């Protein structure tokens, strides 16, 4: 993976070229206004030690933060999301894994009207990368879910339980 971060839109200003997990990007820009996504797929977060606001991005120009669904100009923390050949994820309407439950291996823009209950307060991770969203159609809120087990909202690094949608991490061509 290689992405390329510019502290003003438009791919202008102090840039910054990764190709590795990064816990504290401060030292190379202050401000992250425009990305250029040459490889890979990479969640960025918005404080160091991937904390905060997470963005998913992948390969392709982004000449300014909203384009990456950014809540302001602030990155400092990025993952390079590795590869995944497959993906399994368990959906449950309650907390601890509990109430009804559907396992899926595809996307979902839109998590209420797709099951049979509509609620869906924990997740078990089986295989792949995920991003969950707040709203339906891959908006709102970001939050990279990983292989393992999300008991509830504060584990995927939410501060509620609003979701609507979620996609696997895939790259493109």
């Amino acid at each position: 993976g290689k992405i390329t971060f510019y502290e003003d839109r438009g791919f202008q200003g102090r840039h910054y070229e990764c190709s590795t997990d990064h816990s504290n990007l401060q030292p190379y820009f202050s401000r992250c206004n425009s990305v250029r996504v040459d490889s890979g797929c990479w969640m960025l977060y918005e404080q160091p030690n991937f904390t905060g606001c997470q963005y998913f991005l992948r390969r392709g120009d982004y000449p300014d933060y909203q384009q990456w669904m950014g809540f302001s100009d602030s990155v400092r923390s990025c993952r390079l999301i590795p590869h995944s050949s497959s993906h399994r994820i368990r959906i449950y309407e309650r907390e601890d894994y509990r109430g009804q439950m559907v396992e899926i291996t595809d996307d979902c823009p839109h998590l209420q009207d797709r099951f049979h209950f509509s609620d869906f307060h924990s997740f078990h991770v089986m295989e792949g990368y995920w991003v969950l969203y707040e709203m339906p159609n891959y908006r709102g809120r970001q939050y990279l879910l990983r292989p393992g087990e999300y008991r509830r909202y504060h584990d995927w690094g939410a501060m509620n339980a609003r979701v609507g949608s979620l996609r696997r991490i895939m790259d493109f061509y």
